[PDB]
């Protein structure tokens, strides 16, 4: 009797507390699709190849349209493409928006925009000489762009204010300032959905759209109460626009802390139980620094979450079984990812980097970040199998290309957590297509069995039909 | 032939008139998950440890968004975090909300709000020497905030009150007064369900929207007919928004209570017919005095109902095969469990307690109440198996941390009352991940049996994919 | 045992990254019909015969339905039907729209009128000694027609203009400017919908509909933020109405670019994964310059895409299993197919070429381009058939119809990237109507296999029911 | 081994492509009924016996309810019912129409009244002399009656035009003409589909509404966008409400022409690929002149499409596994359907003619058409049986209603196309009703086989139940 193995997740226990938690697949994307016995197959995370050279550390990025190209902010100066365009202060992550005539960066409590004349200015009230408004302007914690103006939340005093339409270095003239109030507080974040500009609080997020005012003095946005959503974000970054809403990570305000995708006027959770474990081991803070993208290649639509000691990469391509998540990391000893600030240009993807100067282009025929082999793994769940005596375990790998023929430490667990010895079979070699990735002499599973399949290696890893012979 | 006893709840006869109910584990959470040829496992409830030292019982908790704290009363002092802020008065349960500039408590019909900068104040009419309305203010029955106005009903004569947007201390000038007025009498409770501030009475449950009249004197409140629910709540705190709407107990008034959640002007029952006796126990007292919370962790979703006798425990999360209630209890001897008001913090649930003046943060890894050991029930349905010999009962049990090899008692119950010989099996051992607890050989059925499966532990608790051999 | 081995897909490897892709048939469309034990056959595309000969290349064609008649631009000359009737300047594609009076092209920036009465106007500004407003009125970038209006998006600035009720030759006196203004950037294409005027930028697709207003200077078209999508177009031509909406092919704004269809507020991904690696192959460039079309015959609803390198049809009729795709190509070396612009006029589809100076009208009866025999495969999906040892290679076709007894080759891949010999048997006789397209004896399958199915034709091609026996 | 094959629908191959067609019954309708294992027949469509002599062939038919009776145009005379009242010019197919006062007849770019008190009028303008408003009046392509106006569409000018109230000789005194506006041109055919008026052109189907505007000079009729159909029609006559909608052939601007029915704003498909090619065999011309019509019987809905050279019927009634389609013809050699202009009146069903100046009343219990023995085809699909032996081909015959013993040829093909021997077997007997039409010893199957089963007779045929041992 040949059994197949589900490999797209395996299980485990948590020695901490004996509970039953998800091995999620580490470096591995899980593909669905037919090939053969399978239907579905598990690919190397695209490795990183240096592109260019910058000042720094990433800490912004965004896809201009005005001037369709990637605008960077990577220590402290600010690029287009490659080309260097100015100054950023500040050490941490920054955000970015974009218009019709300027690029803006909330940095430092400060809403700079970058003309593409090359003039840098800054926002701040109209002249006590004229005779417009003055506004209690403090710190800018997050910025948008719509209908021509920049929207930007004050830090944590539940209110936000809107540029004028034709002068976006100061507020509007008459009505700039709008606030919440269908909360205590929270404004930690602030974006654009479809036309509405969205306010997400903590414990709360609200819609605000045009009113299309025609007197002075009128507020030109109105809450809509039939969208709100009863929960709020954790961070000011920890949020994204993900397939048509937005997908956040829940303010501790709420309960414990989980991803949630955006519906109507609801939230429905995305996080499984082991997820919602490796976020609770973080702290307030450490959470609320998290740093949430989105990816999409190859049918591919990746939510990409960075934590100070996880990357977790959800898969709504591959959720056709519940919620798909797997683990990204760099080297051989879960030390976090350095790819971040993904974004798609021409007909390449570009990344930053979290700890040198230097920006990769994630090429798809290497899984090397930067010339360094990377470790993929792929557990198998525990299942009871008294005296079963297996044999013939075989998995489908596709060949063909590589450097060198790099090998694979197939082991066995038996209670779940410790696994035994590590067997070293030749997974891939180069330019040859026909390998059988067989071991042939398994052990007798006494009452449970999981199998660990590690790849260390600089090429893609392609792997799929994992099975046994029971007998 | 192999057979496999499900234990997320157990059938059991009532031998007070002969009736057939539902056992329902004690300090166990059914958690639904493919282990083993089992879907779903059983985990014990985490234990409380002493985190601080309060003046007395808690008497309310609340997460101040505004303040990004944690606000608890116990004893006869305001606590913020750790450290206290005020003094209050008074010795049973308070209703607390939250604003901008302070924190508000309902407490001895006087609604008392301490602002941050160290002002403690009572609200009360506005001076007569003012221009403005006088209204008949009684004793605070309930309160909340919504949109910066904090409402709080009278107690007993169908009447709520708002205060003024420019002083919290007073109501507000013109309109301030409201009634349900489709109902005989009934204020009970109030809250705020996403915009609109809903007023639970005995029989019904009504719902106001701001109108945005500008206009002196008139009502900034209308009723929303259409999304009236024809149902009461049994006491002023038998009530908490669960999902995305409010949970609450049922009141005489409509009948025998039970547990409803609302929908869109409906109330579904989430309680089976066990939960319904367990509430038609006690008089329409002992269910006025009924609270209710709600708890978010793991992806579990829990429901808890705290009575004189009884704290039972519904999860939402693992309610598939119909609603899956549990017990909590503190000792040996079915006394009532202890934690209560439990809400959660930076990376921490914490519950207050209603004996002792501590306060405990409900840790993971271990499952004794302030280092007491603890009671764990599990049932099986009975079943017919007439003249049937069982061997090899089987248990799954995730073993591994303990400072005890912890043993089990396992008896059988041939009538659905009385359990027969107890038997001491280890089901768990320190450092150890592989026990299989089982017993050899269990008797012969005459007409029927069930089984018991009682730990008494320090350390967690996984049980799952009970079985036995029938033959 | 007999097998049925299906064709209308198959599956291979890349061999640049060992990727599991698909294998698009080549020349040949899948037909969805119950023929005998098959449910399905796949039937060559109909062939290209000379029908006119014209000035040059073809840049664009349309079906003028006030005249009824189809309007093509190739090389310098405008051809209504066959007689030229104008010339075109330039050298690529040219925008097209029609009217009660003229027919507009828009090229180099300008929207040239050619009316019935034979005199050509262009879109220019209204004479500066009339009191009607004078707008910037750039280059053009593409053009519509609508209710008698014209409608033309300035090149790279966002703005779209409208011409007059009364005179089509210059803009609408008061209001003839409009934006969409809920985006950066992007106005890269225009269309109409139903009644709307459909702007399509980058990252954004939003809606205008007529408002009835009759004041002077007042709006006649409004924006509708309900139908609005948040995604672009890749290229002023990558866009069609297939079905009852625009197909098109996203922008890299939004991400990878792949084949979307609009719904109602969202975009349905249509392209299957290897499709987008087909795509993302290309740049910016060599992408915007794309060109989309749609057929529609047999009940075959085709949605052809134009590269630079790959003519990708995708059949709307025919896609119960998922996306159905299929690779036009002209020779016997993957070239780019040289028909272009079709249209269905009278009872012919009529379509120009891509090299040559000439018109064809696709001849259902022949396969053959310009009296030119192309090349066709098919190929099926690799399988797991350890020692199989297969014999009896069947294909059900349908002959009779052909010039010369013409061959077929087949041959066997055991890796999915390199094929072994080819065996050359009759597929085909004149005037012969039972044939048995057959092949004995095949050899034992060692891992896997995968047939190439391959023929050379000036004849119609029609297989089904290809079978294996085994054993 | 006893099988049963369909006859619904056969299955065949064109010879001049080689392509898979369908096979269509001729003069046979499938009613679906559990007869006896069966689950439908096939019976004869009831042949025509003559009724009256008209003064030429048929060129009209409409269903008078305000004078409840039938008027038709056939040749140069206008008949109610049997009697002459009328004169009618021309030699084509007319338009008819009726109100309270007039039947009205479009003809020759003339609206013609004829008034039931013998007037016969035109649809003119208004005398200069008057105060009332001048329009013009081009030809008259196509007329309609609704709410007492009489509507019809100026040709080739994308205009209609609305009679006056209480003249209906001329337009509307300030606001008669309209126009669809939302299309390049085309207002082919008009008609109502409840209470909106349906302007059908090319591209276009558009709905206009009633304004219930009161003053002089306001549009009595707004056109609804929403209910727009982007299709137009072939021909003036090419349009007919079938169940609750119009069903109509799309005109060539669209792509290859086809058979719709309008859905919600959609065109749902009815037409198979099939009859796809034979509406394609047609030009622009020939199809521009089809003539549909709609009957109704025995729960029998079916719509009739008269072309050239075919007369194709679809039977709604019966199209649970897909479109039924059959072909009608007069005599043995393919001729055009003679039948035309069908209507009920009182408990007969009469048509026109097409060749003679008769009209005929479809009686039931006959096949013949004007006392000529008339010819049915009943095709089976192909089906692989590769070397299968077949014996008793078996058919369920209602018998006993005939003159004379009627033989029925049954032949075989082996290729779709070419057929074989034919045999005479008695299919009937006058009065009686137990015949079993059986056929012992049939051939060997090569490869495969498929029945003609053709039945030339005067007696009504019905057919079910074919069976065929296999062995």
């Amino acid at each position: 009797p040949i059994q197949q193995l589900p490999m797209m997740k395996g299980m485990g226990k948590d020695f901490k507390n004996a509970d039953y938690i998800d091995y999620l697949p580490v470096n591995m994307l899980a593909t669905p699709k037919e090939i053969l016995n399978s239907s579905g197959y598990l690919r190397s995370f695209p490795g990183i190849t240096k592109r260019y050279d910058m000042n720094g550390v990433s800490r912004g990025v965004e896809y201009n349209t005005a001037q369709n190209a990637v605008y960077r902010v990577c220590g402290g100066k600010l690029y287009k493409g490659e080309s260097e365009v100015g100054d950023v202060a500040g050490s941490g992550r920054v955000s970015m928006a974009h218009g019709r005539t300027s690029q803006a960066v909330g940095v430092n409590g400060q809403l700079v925009e970058y003309r593409y004349d090359g003039t840098v200015k800054t926002v701040s009230n109209w002249p006590a000489d004229s005779g417009f408004t003055q506004y209690e302007l403090g710190s800018v914690r997050d910025i948008t762009r719509l209908r021509g103006r920049y929207a930007w939340s004050k830090d944590g005093t539940d209110s936000w204010f809107i540029t004028d339409l034709e002068d976006e270095s100061h507020p509007d003239r008459y009505s700039a300032q709008y606030r919440a109030e269908s909360q205590p507080d929270g404004i930690i974040g602030i974006g654009t959905w479809r036309d509405f500009i969205v306010c997400f609080g903590s414990s709360t997020i609200e819609y605000f759209s045009l009113t299309g005012a025609t007197t002075a003095g009128a507020a030109l946005y109105v809450a809509q109460p039939s969208l709100m959503v009863q929960k709020g974000i954790a961070g000011t970054y920890c949020k994204t626009p993900f397939a048509d809403s937005y997908a956040f990570i829940s303010h501790p305000a709420t309960g414990a802390p989980s991803v949630y995708i955006i519906g109507s006027g609801q939230a429905s959770p995305i996080a499984t139980a082991s997820i919602e474990k490796i976020i609770r081991s973080y702290t307030a803070e450490e959470m609320a620094t998290g740093v949430m993208e989105t990816l999409r290649f190859d049918s591919h639509e990746l939510l990409i979450i960075h934590l100070p000691r996880h990357v977790l990469v959800y898969d709504a391509s591959s959720s056709q079984n519940g919620p798909q998540w797997c683990v990204l990391k760099t080297g051989l000893y879960d030390d976090v990812y350095r790819g971040v600030d993904f974004m798609y240009e021409g007909n390449q993807i570009t990344c930053g980097d979290k700890s040198e100067a230097v920006v990769g282009q994630l090429q798809f025929d290497i899984s090397s970040q930067y010339d360094k082999q990377q470790e993929h793994l792929l557990f198998t769940p525990l299942f009871k199998a008294d005296n079963a005596r297996c044999f013939d375990l075989e998995v489908e790998s596709s060949t063909g290309v590589a450097q060198y023929a790099d090998r694979l430490f197939l082991s066995a667990t038996t209670d779940g957590i410790n696994y035994g010895r590590e067997q070293m079979i030749e997974q891939n070699e180069p330019f040859v297509y026909d390998k059988r990735v067989l071991w042939k002499r398994v052990g007798r599973i006494r009452r449970l069995i999981g199998f660990k399949l590690r790849v260390i290696t600089k090429s893609p890893v392609t792997l799929s039909g994992c099975q046994i012979r029971l007998e």
